[PDB]
DNA sequence: ATATGACGCT
DNA sequence: AGCGTCAT
């Protein structure tokens, strides 16, 4: 046993919507900014944010007004807004640039618009054999971070700190004996300095990484060293980092799981989840939670890099809070058509770039005095990349929730409308 | 009154 | 198929 058998990193652009704007607006560079999205309730929530302007404290979600609070020199692009929602093209168009590079090297799994995952285990293999063994040098890995290094027996330059604690690492490393999880992991943990180089060469554009065993620690790993650098995390300095680690962190436990995790368990930390059996542990979860959180304290997780850049369902949204909510039959087709247009902009430019039509349409809703995000979930075989017949498709699919008399408005309001087009054939 | 996309379960 | 959960 070891879960050490695979290489797997996770790269991810530092605030990634800040450095589309600023390759085009130059006035951006070294300038703390954030990206707001709309602009009249409280001047706009604010999505993306420069680290500049972290240094002054501005976060996501907060209102552009209230930065504004905060920070004095925030430069605010403004997200391209269009047919009254949300215009990501900007970015979602780059995204695809990012995601050709990373594939020159392994075959990754696209995570996020801004990260992807990616098993390195074959391409580790490569280079390990075109190696006679010739050990690897610090040159190689200019802006490596070693989990848990320097220590024992011991500047205060944080570049210095770096040096000394790539240093240590090499020099205990097994160049010859290419099966060490650490040498493996160290081999890989060039091609993503390559791999990240070359990012940051044909586009211009800067990304993190990080470098364990699985998926769950790759990203835990990207994230410890910010920005512009890498992470190699150690299955020994596992141990180390998960200890004063919160398990609210974790990938999955983010959420109400991840109370009833610390609740029930009564616990605090990653490490504490160690002295708890497994089949102990299924008791309390699942047959599928404990067989997982097990082994993940362990640094074990087993979840594969679905290989995978072209997603499923294209999306798209528009919410209508408060006194926003469309109560009427003329706006719900309206707002319905406007939303059934963009998937039309986008399912197109879909089929031509990567052979598939989508044969599925979801159609959701929320009422003004529901909290669920979704209040009904719809369906209705999508036959034609046609705006208006998805646009009247989806009202057949849904009028019967109006409980009115009163077919000349809506009862009761809707404060949520979304299209998703699902089920992509190969074309 | 913060727009997306995935997945496990039923 | 639809809904809850979770991540960004
Ligand atoms: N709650 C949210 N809602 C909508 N969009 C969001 C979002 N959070 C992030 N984004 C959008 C905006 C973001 O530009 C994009 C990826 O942002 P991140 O992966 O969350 N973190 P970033 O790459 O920005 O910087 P760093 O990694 O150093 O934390 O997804
Ligand atoms: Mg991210």
């Amino acid at each position: 046993a070891t879960g050490q058998d695979r290489v797997v990193a996770l790269v991810d652009m530092d605030c990634f919507f800040v450095q589309v704007e600023q390759r085009q607006n130059p006035h951006l560079r070294n300038k703390p900014c954030a990206v707001v999205q709309y602009k009249s309730w409280k001047g706009g929530g604010i999505i993306a944010v420069s680290y500049e302007a972290r240094a002054f404290g501005v976060t996501r979600s907060m209102w552009a007004d209230d930065a504004k609070k905060l920070c004095p020199d925030l430069l605010l692009a403004q997200v391209r807004e269009s047919r009254g929602k949300a215009n990501l093209t900007k970015y979602r168009e780059a995204s695809v640039e990012v995601m050709e590079i990373m594939s020159r090297f392994a075959v990754i799994e696209r995570a996020s618009i801004d990260e992807a995952y990616v098993d390195l285990t074959s391409a580790v293999q490569e280079r390990l054999q075109k190696l006679q063994g010739q050990p690897i040098s610090a040159d190689l890995l200019p802006s490596t971070y070693i989990e848990g290094l320097p220590q024992g027996p011991t500047t205060v330059q944080k570049e210095g700190m770096r040096k000394q604690g790539l240093f240590q690492w090499l020099d205990s490393l097994q160049i010859d004996n290419l099966t060490s999880p650490d040498l493996q992991l160290t081999v890989g943990a060039v091609i993503v300095e390559e791999m990240r180089a070359a990012i940051e060469r044909e586009t211009g554009f800067q990304c993190s990484a990080g470098i364990s065993h699985n998926k769950v620690l790759a990203k835990l790993a990207c994230g410890l060293n910010k920005p512009n650098r890498q992470t190699l995390v150690s299955h020994g300095s596992v141990p180390q980092l998960f200890s004063q680690m919160p398990i609210r962190k974790i990938r999955s436990l983010g959420g109400k799981l991840g109370a009833s995790v610390i609740e029930i368990l009564g616990i605090e930390y990653m490490g504490e989840l160690t002295q708890f059996t497994e089949s102990q542990l299924q008791s309390h979860f699942g047959e599928k939670n404990g067989s997982w959180l097990y082994a993940m304290c362990r640094g074990i997780e087993h979840d594969p890099v679905k290989p995978r850049q072209l997603p499923k369902t294209i999306g798209c949204s528009k919410n209508f809070p408060g006194k926003t909510a469309l109560a009427t039959r003329e706006q719900v087709q309206w707002w319905l058509l406007q939303l059934a247009q963009e998937l039309e902009e986008r399912l197109t430019k879909d089929r031509n770039d990567n052979d598939r039509v989508a044969t599925q349409l979801v159609v959701s809703i929320r009422v003004q005095g529901d909290k669920r995000l979704s209040s009904l979930r719809r369906c209705c075989a999508l036959t034609r990349y046609d705006a208006h017949k998805m646009s009247h498709d989806a009202f057949t699919v849904i009028k019967n929730c109006n409980t009115s008399g009163i077919q000349t408005e809506w009862s009761p309001p809707l404060t949520m409308l979304f299209l998703c087009a699902t089920k992509f054939s190969a074309s």
